[PDB]
RNA sequence: AUCGUAAUGAUUAAUAGGGACGGUCGGGGGUAUCAGUAUUCAGUUGUCAGAGGUGAAAUU
């Protein structure tokens, strides 16, 4: 029937990363990020770059037989924020509204399981 | 020295303490040992123009 990719959606609180790979992830097939459609680094990670970087990725997915992906959103992880960024939401929303077919929803944020110390000191960043 | 007398001679066990013992109970300690993902670094792979960071930037 279909043919599935994996949308390896990683959204963080700069950037908007839309990877589209094959079942394995070792072929990429389409890499578009929030900063290529915008020329100002403050909205890199904007919902409206998430959107065309969606539509773009959605467009090369069309032309190389990828009807439908598996979905794999991330945040930053590790010892930085597990919440995903603005853009994971829209690249999501315009990657289903793009004639694209969703398959399984997974959250792929790496979590430690302890850490690692995180910058910032002991008294935080202070603002 | 022996013998005879005598009711012959030792206070409780403290909701003080100490000790023993019996099933436990603890992220109490020491010495080994076994996980976990993460971080970074490295090796292979895949694409292609940005990535990072910020209030915005810039160093990179
Ligand atoms: C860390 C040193 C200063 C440097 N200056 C330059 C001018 C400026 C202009 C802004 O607006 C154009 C702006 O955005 C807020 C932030 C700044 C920064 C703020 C900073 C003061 C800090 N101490 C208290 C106030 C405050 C508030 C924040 O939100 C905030 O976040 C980074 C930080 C702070
Ligand atoms: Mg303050
Ligand atoms: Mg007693």
């Amino acid at each position: 029937s279909q043919v599935f990719g994996v949308a390896r959606i990683f959204a963080s609180f700069n950037d908007t990363f839309v990877h589209v790979t094959d079942l394995s992830g070792k072929e990429t097939i389409a890499r578009v990020t929030g900063g290529m459609k915008v020329k100002a680094d403050r909205d890199e990670s904007s919902p409206y770059a998430a959107m065309l970087a969606a539509q773009d990725v959605a467009a090369k997915c069309k032309e190389v037989g990828i009807t439908a992906v598996h979905i794999k959103l991330r945040a930053t992880g590790g010892t930085k924020t597990k919440t995903p960024g603005p853009g994971g939401q829209s690249a999501l929303r315009a990657l289903a509204r793009s004639g694209l077919r969703i398959g399984r929803i997974e959250d792929v944020t790496p979590v430690p399981s302890x850490s690692t110390r995180r910058k910032g000191g002991r008294r935080g960043r202070r603002l």
